[PDB]
């Protein structure tokens, strides 16, 4: 390490100590005279020192080492000790710093370049650095390019900063952020910066709001951390207030800004300010000397006196480069009008002036800040030119005015001042030029997949020039849309580089979003349907953002799927391609929203046994079934009242209900089998509490008195209880609780807050709802916690729940397990938890909330049931909790596999998580044991009128028929079950190694099966862990034990009467069975170690035998063929899955290949031989950088186990482990 570096590190104590002005025989090479002199000649020792220390620091080693050695050694020995030795040990501190320093530097070059430290901006930005507290920001303003960077960098680059942010700062440019989605690319790139981890599956979609708010709460929890607890956060040339508010995250952030109306809502109390624009706050004479000589390297320089010091030279910057070609002569004459951007003008007429002048203006066309083909600049100057294209472009990088960037050949538009000036009279010709620019690509051609087309340009900015074309060209063929443009957009322009993965979904819907302008083209008149799929465009493409960029997947397919209209554009769009497949008919997941008349709920609450209960404007209760499958809806109204419903509870294990209307009548309904007034049992009544231990009731009178009601089970009725009357005085009370079966906590509408003694009636003083699990109050607008403790005085400790700004609260509920809690707003919904008061889930939905409801779920998968009613709306909307986040049939069940296909393929029968059995070809059909708990654990059909299944405890039923088989064999949980003939079956259990085949006796093996097969109608073929075993019919005492071979068997499978097995130690054994009339005999054929180190997952052989593939755990995917008894590697595929392949398929043409797995693909047989139901596959092509995939499907879910095709291998019936279950029909 360079001990420069170092050197910065012993500041504070430096100054404390070291003089600099007391060390005048300061050896005069190290330091010249004038600026020792000038150092020396500092107020301050912090000021004096800080110079000191940029002046060294501006020297080289062949000084600073002498500083070292000498200078010191005669009186400051006691400064040597630590960096004496810090130049050697180098501690963690100092190098941590030392590396952030040096990511900084090469961040940005400039800074290394021509730097210059201003010391009142540094030091008065530094005090503020120091002062500032962990909630609020400082802020720096000035006009446009007043060196804010210049300071902010420097304040930063110092080692007091870094070790007070704990080496914890991150940058952000706030540049071209005016849309509510590029923000979410800026928290995506603020999230990498902290930690490149993020489970992307939280595909919210809907209104990007949402995402930018889940993404805005993930990085709040990520940043509350112990080494993330203190850390700067940078905001670089700030646009809107509204940029502000999806940025502020409680951290220690600074923003510099430029624009007065952020000035104007920032709240100079919380935000310190900090002005540039102030007189004694500016560039000094010195410092313009400074900024002139960082790297003019001339003596003389006197002439620029008077220019323009107010700048921050970022005006001068541009006169210096000028000066790198025309002199400062006639400089001093372009003061005129020097702060105002004329300057701007000249150093261009100075530029030769033949035809450069057009010839630069040509570039106004293209859009700001873009990356220019070369190619197309040659057209775009195709006029004139008069030159090579390559040589008028390095003389305009040698002027001032390109970068060049040489990597892809691609020029690159400066951006300070090419913003302006650029409009002029935008010469002539911009129409014909922008023709031009469209007539370079012809888009009108599209044959097969992707053609020639311009990786960058052509797919970010084409929009521009699209724009400004006639009318009738404006619509005609504006291609975008959808076709082929957004998939290898997508793909190509994916900004994986640092702030996004492979793939995005933005930039796209920022071209969808100001596309919202273009709906324009046609209007929504003619194809006005096109307007409907232009609006759904972006949430079909929010829906699928995951699945589609993490793999080799094409858009056709995952569109060809779903639902509503956008199919309408497929059909029409894809009849000029050949392969292709789906037609996805049918959904069978979840259900949500249920209906409940023209009448909208007011109130919303869940039941036992899968009920609702809605509280109805009309003042009437409807009951309803949420399963949908049931047909019983009740609908409770009083015949004698119909006031509106206020509040209500459930008690008496939810067999009784209480409610309160506004009238003041509190009323008592039975559920499951009589309306009781308890008023009865000209004073309203205004609000209750039921408590339950004997079932307890607390009433207010509209005075104040409260009166206590004792439940009564042999009546079932609420009689007065003996306790005398409390009157509270306190008329208008809103809401009142029992805490600790001892004290009364009354609030009324005054947000009065009130505590009384049961036990002597004092009186202590200290909205929407209030509740107690601590007591949780719930306002309008705010959300407060009431921690209690006892003692002779009760002591409150009160919090308040953070909520968001221009919202307010209508109704909430607490959970009854009381970790989360549901807030109502006029937004939605906001799951809230109590014991770290983040707000952990936002509602899908944004709409005002009448009615909030939770219910705790008994299930390892679903958590919670959450009820929301929205005000103007006839539905009410369900949404289920996983272990927490949004799922987004009953809502509580769900498929979890165990497929079955029969024989004749007619029908398809899986199980839910709930032991009932669906048959699709849709009913449902439940057996009878399922009441008693047990789990389903296999299936197995043969036709439609022989299905059997095996639950966990050794059980065997018959579900057609209800009958249970004798049950005096097998106790332990059925892992395998299978009938191979219409008479017989065999089922297994893994645990107990037990195997018993019934004839449809029973006979028993102590064997574990992992298949079963019929020969001939004769022998019957198992397959163990530890071999394979054949039985007789004709005489079951034949059974042949397996031989007890050490190695267990992975992959099987008997085609032809050969039999292919696969150890775990990848070597495969290839038999041929010989068939006696009284003997089963194997003969070997082949003995065979593979080469691949993965172990062996599947195995498959063809019809004929002649072939095999298997798949590995890693994912690859090998195929060989069986000739001259050797088995010999014909064809290797990697990256096929990132799990283990759970099934491989051949067809019977031998064409084809199915691979399941976390995705389903289709192989090409015969592509792949020749590179060592027929006619429906035959000259089907793949990609071309993977011509043997034919397609690809990817599942929503983590893997699929198994998949079922048809005898045409026409359609394919897939489900994946997370019951989404799917229909791959050809596309005939």
């Amino acid at each position: 390490y360079q001990y420069k570096d170092i050197l910065s590190v012993f500041e504070d104590a430096f100054v404390d100590n070291f003089d600099c002005k007391d060390v005048q025989d300061m050896p005069k090479s190290i330091l010249s005279k004038e600026e020792i002199d000038h150092i020396i000649m500092s107020k301050d020792a912090v000021s004096g020192t800080l110079r000191l220390f940029w002046t060294l620091l501006s020297k080289q080693e062949e000084m600073v080492q002498k500083f070292v050695e000498e200078v010191l050694r005669i009186n400051y020995k006691f400064l040597m000790s630590p960096i004496k030795t810090e130049q050697r040990q180098p501690s963690m501190m100092t190098r941590m710093y030392i590396e952030q320093r040096d990511r900084l530097y090469n961040d940005n070059q400039v800074f290394a370049k021509y730097n210059v430290s201003r010391l009142q901006p540094y030091l008065k930005l530094r005090q503020a650095l120091l002062e500032l507290r962990p909630a609020k920001n400082v802020l720096i303003d000035g006009v446009l390019g007043s060196g804010k960077t210049w300071v902010a960098l420097d304040v930063c680059l110092s080692y007091k900063v870094q070790c007070k942010m704990d080496f914890k700062i991150f940058w952000l440019n706030l540049k071209n952020c005016n849309s509510p989605e590029t923000v979410l690319e800026m928290l995506q790139k603020l999230l990498y910066q902290i930690d490149p981890n993020w489970t992307s599956r939280s595909d919210h979609s809907s209104n990007i709001k949402l995402r930018i708010h889940s993404i805005q709460a993930e990085l709040r929890r990520l940043l509350k951390s112990k080494p993330y607890e203190n850390c700067l956060l940078v905001l670089l040339n700030v646009q809107n207030a509204k940029a502000w508010n999806a940025f502020n995250l409680s951290c220690k952030i600074l923003l510099t800004t430029r624009f007065k109306q952020v000035t104007d809502f920032l709240s100079a109390a919380t935000t310190t300010h900090i002005s540039l624009d102030h007189h004694s706050m500016t560039l000094t004479p010195d410092e313009v000397k400074s900024l002139l000589l960082k790297y003019l390297d001339c003596r003389p320089q006197d002439l620029p006196r008077e220019v323009l010091t107010t700048n921050p030279r970022r005006l001068s910057i541009i006169a210096e480069s000028i000066r790198a070609g025309l002199a400062t002569w006639d400089n001093w004459k372009h003061v005129n009008c020097d702060k105002l951007t004329t300057i701007i003008e000249s150093s261009l007429n100075v530029l030769e002036p033949a035809e450069y002048r057009k010839m630069f203006d040509r570039l106004s066309v293209f859009p700001p800040s873009a990356h220019i083909p070369t190619i197309l600049l040659s057209l775009i100057w195709f006029d004139v030119i008069k030159s090579d294209v390559m040589v008028v472009v390095n003389k305009l990088h040698k002027y001032s005015l390109v970068e060049k960037q040489p990597k892809e050949s691609t020029i690159s538009i400066p951006s300070i001042y090419l913003e302006l000036k650029v409009k002029l009279e935008n010469e002539y010709a911009l129409h014909r030029s922008i023709v031009d620019h469209y007539n370079i690509p012809k888009t009108f051609d599209s044959d097969d997949l992707i053609p020639p087309y311009l990786d960058q340009y052509f797919y970010s900015h084409i929009g521009h020039h699209l724009k400004n074309i006639e009318h009738p060209e404006r619509m005609t063929l504006f291609r975008m849309v959808f076709l082929d443009f957004r998939f290898l957009e997508q793909k190509i322009r994916h900004d994986s580089t640092a702030w996004n993965a492979s793939g995005s979904i933005l930039n796209t819907l920022q071209q969808l979003k100001f596309y919202k302008p273009y709906i324009c083209d046609n209007d929504p008149k003619y194809e006005r349907l096109v307007n409907a799929i232009l609006d759904f465009l972006p949430k079909i493409e929010e829906n699928l953002i995951c699945s589609k960029y993490t793999d080799l997947l094409r858009i056709a397919l995952m569109a060809e799927d779903e639902a509503i209209f956008e199919e309408a554009h497929k059909q029409v769009q894809r009849f000029d391609d050949r392969v292709w497949f789906t037609n996805h008919g049918r959904f069978h997941q979840h259900r949500q929203i249920i209906n409940l008349g023209d009448n909208e709920g007011r109130h919303a609450v869940y039941l036992h046994n899968d009920f609702c209960l809605i509280a109805l404007a009309s003042g009437q209760i409807l009951l309803t079934d949420v399963s949908l499958e049931g047909e019983d809806t009740y609908l409770l109204r009083d015949e004698s009242d119909s006031s509106d419903i206020l509040r209500m509870a459930v008690f008496n294990q939810q067999k009784h209900l209480i409610t309160l209307h506004c009238n003041g009548s509190v009323k008592l309904w039975s559920l499951w089998p009589k309306q009781q007034l308890v008023n009865s049992v000209n004073l309203k009544i205004v609000a209750f509490y039921l408590n339950e231990d004997n079932i307890q009731l607390h009433v207010a009178f509209i005075n104040g008195d409260v009166s206590i009601l004792n439940w009564d089970e042999q009546d079932q009725e609420f009689k007065l209880s003996h306790v005398p009357v409390l009157k509270t005085m306190q008329s208008g009370i809103r809401c009142f609780v029992q805490v600790l079966k001892r004290y009364y906590v009354v609030c009324t509408s005054n947000c009065t807050l009130t505590v009384w003694d049961l036990t002597n009636g004092s009186s202590n003083t200290l909205p929407l709802a209030l509740d107690v699990f601590t007591v949780l109050l719930i306002f309008k607008y705010s959300v407060w916690r009431l921690n209690f403790l006892p003692g002779l005085s009760v002591s409150l400790q009160s919090e308040a729940v953070q909520l968001p700004e221009g919202s307010f609260i209508t109704c909430g509920k607490r959970s009854t397990d009381g970790r989360y809690l549901l807030l109502g707003t006029s937004e939605g919904l906001i799951v809230y938890d109590l014991k770290i008061s983040d707000p952990v889930l936002r509602s899908n939905v944004s709409e005002h909330i009448e009615c909030v409801d939770i219910y705790e779920l008994f299930d390892p998968v679903y958590k919670y049931i959450v009820l929301c009613g929205a005000k103007g709306k006839q539905v009410v909307h369900v949404h289920t909790l996983r272990s927490i986040a949004w799922v987004h049939l009953e809502p509580n069940v769900y498929l979890r596999s165990l497929m079955d296909m029969t024989r004749e393929r007619t029908q398809l029968l899986a199980v839910d998580s709930k032991e009932r059995i669906h048959l699709i070809k849709w009913s449902t059909i439940t057996p009878t044991h399922a009441a008693s708990n047990c789990k389903i654990n296999a299936i197995s059909a043969f036709n439609d009128e022989q299905i059997f299944v095996g639950y966990v405890d050794g059980v065997i039923i018959d579900v057609i028929h209800d009958t249970a088989l004798p049950q005096q064999f097998i106790e332990e949980p059925i892992d395998y079950l299978k009938q191979v003939s219409p008479n017989i079956l065999v089922a297994s259990a893994h645990s107990a190694q037990k195997t018993v085949i019934f004839q449809l006796w029973p006979l028993m093996m102590d064997v574990s099966t992992k298949y079963a097969s019929l020969q001939e109608g004769q022998y019957i073929i198992l397959f163990s862990d530890h071999g394979v075993c054949h039985l007789d019919i004709a005489n079951p005492s034949a059974f042949v034990k397996p031989k007890d071979s050490e190695e267990y068997i992975v992959g099987f499978d008997l085609k032809n009467s050969l039999l292919f097995l696969a150890y775990e130690n990848n070597i495969i054994d290839v038999f041929r069975l010989i068939f006696s009339c009284n003997q089963l005999r194997y003969e070997q054929i082949c003995e065979e170690e593979i080469a691949q180190k993965a172990k062996i997952s599947y195995l498959v052989a063809t019809d004929d035998g002649t072939m095999l593939a298997m798949g590995f755990e890693n994912g690859t995917l090998e195929l060989f063929a069986v000739e001259n008894r050797k088995v010999q590697l014909i064809y290797s595929i990697e990256e096929v899955h990132e799990h283990c392949i759970r099934q491989l398929l051949f067809s019977p043409c031998k064409l084809l290949l199915i691979s399941c797995a976390e995705q389903l693909c289709f192989w090409n047989v015969t592509h792949m031989r020749n590179n060592q139901t027929a006619e429906l596959w035959r000259n089907k092509r793949g990609n071309a950088i993977r011509p043997e995939l034919l397609a690809c499907v990817k599942f929503v879910g983590n893997e699929a186990r198994q998949f079922f095709t048809d005898a045409h291998f026409s359609h394919f019936y897939a489900i994946d482990d997370e019951g989404v279950y799917y229909h791959l029909q050809l596309l005939e």
